[PDB]
């Protein structure tokens, strides 16, 4: 069972706040299938909230929900109580939100960060992107320029 994360943080590490992601980068979109396309995605509970009514459960994916509730409906997705239930597939791809990536990255060989270039200093109740210590090796791909106004960048990290 391999595990990656993928995720897209502001250069201060933020991820998420007030329930959405500070920032829209339509031409990441592409990568993000391609990394997550026909494989489990899991997500906690607040990240499946996120997600509007019309594109959940995302398609082509089996989705998984992470949730301590025991009533938890999340309907077009599997809910499960810990992650190492959502485990079960050959390649599983944690998709957010700032807990689960925490959760999940002890499992994790792979990260696909990308790094969008904006001053977002960080408030209280954001949520943050895990730490990479270094064990994780990889490069940082070339700046990209999004419609949105941003550069971004890719982070290919991994480790065995
Ligand atoms: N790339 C990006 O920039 C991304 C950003 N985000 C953003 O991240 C934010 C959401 O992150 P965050 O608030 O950290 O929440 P999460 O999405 O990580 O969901 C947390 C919920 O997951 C469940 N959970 C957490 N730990 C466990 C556990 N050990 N066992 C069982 N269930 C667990 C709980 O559900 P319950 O309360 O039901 O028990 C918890 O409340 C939003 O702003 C979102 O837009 C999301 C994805 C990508």
């Amino acid at each position: 069972h391999m595990v990656g994360l993928i995720w897209a943080q502001a250069t201060s590490g933020v991820i998420g706040r007030g329930g959405d992601i500070p920032w829209r980068l339509p031409e990441d979109q592409a990568h993000f299938r391609e990394i997550t396309m026909g494989h489990t995605i899991v997500m906690g509970r607040r990240t499946w909230d996120s997600l509007p009514a019309k594109v959940r459960p995302l398609p082509g994916r089996r989705n998984v929900v992470l949730s301590r509730q025991a009533d938890f409906m999340a309907s077009g997705a599997e809910v499960v109580g810990s992650l190492e239930e959502a485990l079960t597939s050959p390649e599983t791809w944690v998709i957010g939100g700032g807990q689960v990536y925490a959760l999940a990255l002890p499992y994790a060989t792979r990260c696909e960060v990308t790094e969008v270039d904006i001053g977002l200093p960080r408030e209280a109740g954001d949520a943050l992107a895990p730490v990479l210590d270094e064990t994780w090796r990889g490069e940082t791909g070339e700046w990209r320029f999004s419609r949105s106004g941003l550069r971004y960048r890719l982070y290919s990290y991994h480790r065995s």
